[PDB]
């Protein structure tokens, strides 16, 4: 039975979620031993417990250790049943992470499924639920996976209140995704999302983006105050071979110019290499291509997350990933 | 002015120290912004302060954030002055860390120096101060760097009271270190250090080593009780093209065979690949070879620390590292 070390790599968290999906995809039970060893909060936390309850439900699992402070977990899956699921995280809970725990398993469920989660849609430090729909959902569709995520209500950290819902269909046949050169840029678009925040913050954040980029469109998107106070700014880089979109969630004490300046940092950083995908989309492509048994993509630099995702994957599956950091770009490929 | 993110990679600590040495090597001031964001203890801690006080003494620096809970720091170094320094960390302080923050700078000092540090020499969780003298000092010498570390008194975690002192000499000219194949073993040697522990733990420990290895020498090293109760076991792997040494510090509630077995796991893990160097020595060679402007070495797998150390180095210096993960061995090279 598979044993994983929680302090390994970046140090738990992602290890738990990649394990869950894999352990269900595969059926191999596993045991994480030092969950969040050194993190401020030592082990399983409400979100992880929710990640775990959702997992131990989509697949009738048997778990040992699912307690709020646990640094040990034994998870024995069952059959990933398809169906209408509804999970509810708190406020600090990112629907994104529940969904990226459970959806992979559902790719192999006995039938189509719908997952609806509640909680935070946009968190300052983390990826927004939009990345799912506007960025990876398409690479996935290309790897033969079929998912459709709709953002139904936004929950801006620290408010909570968001509602995201994904429609899945058991993967029929897998395809090999072959990314490399980003290709020539086709168009860049900036977009700001205000909910309870004034139209002078959007304009300011937009401007900054227009400051270094030639946006084909500058869009300001207004959501009901109901959606609490929130501001999220994004720039999309629809290159030829790929379409990426970067985000930066405005913080409490962070200025329109600072928030926009973070995003500009990233965007330039991506653009500064020929690499088709960003560090984060890379982190997400590791699993699906593994299931697919082949495929590759280029990414500027191997990140510490990549490294651990590739570990867990290879810990549950008969795959070999190869990273060839040649000329400022890294070619991540399967075997 | 260089800005560094403290939650980046493994998550601060090493970023802080690699940033200091570089900042003084180079002169470029910088700013760490989230020192130990998620860790149990959120930012600058006594040890780090010491790292920072020692740094901001070797080079007459200007610091902003040097407070016991700080998650932010601004460091403006000056001229690295050579001379006889004496730093004193606590008990939980590892001389090794202070020494690896300061010593790189001192290779570039206006004159020869001596650095004496007090505190913990042998910590269960971390590398012993012996690793410096018996393992990296030689690779360094080959790089053209000239340093000599004598352990003068041991301080076993949690006691403290250890004393390590290093003599350095400004680097005249640098060399290219080209490592790769470990070559054939040339001899193994086990060693047990007892300070206030009985000569039955040493034997038991040695036995286990002799249990899977063919030790050319089985040395038991007895320290005055003065040195507190301590037990450290090590095994040296003198291969053709390199000599490595692995250590495991016997813990409070850890038995002779458990201690011995940890060491055997590692030694084997090492031995299981053609890679000249171990994860840790790899981490340490990043910087020197970068100052060297070329060089390489092979390591089994790229670690997360490797990733981040490479990051910081590349942030302060005009160097490109290349990782090529080919055949279970990764080749780290410079450009």
């Amino acid at each position: 039975m598979i044993a994983l070390d929680g302090a390994q790599g970046e140090g738990g968290g992602q290890i738990l979620r990649s394990a869950l999906s894999l352990s269900m995809i595969t059926g191999q039970p596993f045991t994480i031993t030092s969950i969040r060893a050194g993190r401020a909060k030592p082990g399983l936390l409400r979100q992880h417990l929710t990640a775990v309850k959702a997992a131990t439900e989509i697949c009738g699992a048997t778990v040992e250790g699912a307690e709020l402070g646990s640094q040990r977990l034994l998870f024995r899956p069952g059959t990933v049943r398809g169906g209408d699921y509804r999970f509810a995280i708190g406020s600090a809970g990112s629907c994104t992470l529940v969904l990226q725990t459970v959806l992979p398993a559902l790719w192999f469920a006995d039938g189509p499924s719908r997952v609806e989660v509640s909680g935070g849609t946009d968190n300052p430090s983390a990826p927004p639920a939009d990345f799912i729909r506007r960025v990876l959902e398409p690479l996935l569709a290309k790897i033969g996976i079929h998912q459709q995520t709709t953002l139904l209500r936004h929950g801006f950290y620290p408010a909570g209140g968001g509602v995201v819902a994904t429609e899945v269909s058991p993967v029929a046949s897998f395809n090999t995704l072959q990314l490399g050169e980003r290709g020539n840029i086709v168009q860049m678009r900036g977009e700001v999302l205000l909910a309870g925040v004034p139209r002078h913050v959007a304009e300011r954040e937009i401007a900054t983006l227009a400051g270094s980029f030639s946006l084909h469109e500058q869009n300001i998107h207004n959501l009901p105050r109901d959606q609490g106070p929130g501001n999220t700014v994004s720039l999309e880089v629809e290159s030829e071979n790929i379409t990426e979109r970067f985000f930066v969630v405005g913080e409490k004490r962070v200025s329109a110019e600072v928030v926009a300046a973070q995003l500009v940092k990233e965007v330039k950083r991506y653009l500064a290499s020929t690499a088709a995908v960003g560090e984060y989309l890379a982190d997400q492509l590791v699993l699906p291509m593994a299931l697919a048994g082949a495929g590759e993509f280029t990414v500027a630099h191997p990140s510490c997350h990549l490294l651990t995702n590739i570990a867990v994957v290879e810990r549950f599956l008969p795959v070999r990933f190869s990273l060839i950091e040649t000329d400022g770009v890294t070619r991540v490929s399967i075997e």
